[PDB]
């Protein structure tokens, strides 16, 4: 289900607005909003990530604190 | 966009298997997958190279084709 991006970007509504890093840019990397704050979660490793900043790379804050994240490493690939 | 080599592995969907030469190699090459046989473009200088055989080095055949490329001469480091 999650394998499509843009059944992840739908995930995304409420997502805050003030955030240095916007829903599309998060849900390419592979993440689902939970609802809550600015924390999104992995669908392939459930590697969650919250606390974002100015600067930050969706994808490698992603490699960061799952560095063998199936979806990072193009398992996912057609 | 394609500054991020994840990005770039994306566009590697139905790629040829039997390609001497993997989407995961030619990824961090800077390339960028046209869809059509073996053909891959660079995002900085647009170069496009396929005709891919045993033993090609996808840098090597990317300073090749392009001598003067931005990202192979290491423009987009942080
Ligand atoms: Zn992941
Ligand atoms: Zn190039």
């Amino acid at each position: 289900e999650f394998v499509e991006e843009f059944n992840r970007l739908k995930t995304f509504a409420n997502f805050p607005s003030g955030s240095p890093v916007s829903a599309s840019t998060l849900a390419r990397a592979g993440f689902l909003y939970t609802g809550e704050g600015d924390t999104v979660r992995c669908f392939s490793c459930h590697a969650a990530v919250d606390r974002w900043q100015y600067g930050d790379s969706a994808v490698g804050r992603h490699r960061k604190v799952s560095p063998n994240c199936r979806f990072i490493n193009g398992f996912y690939l057609e």
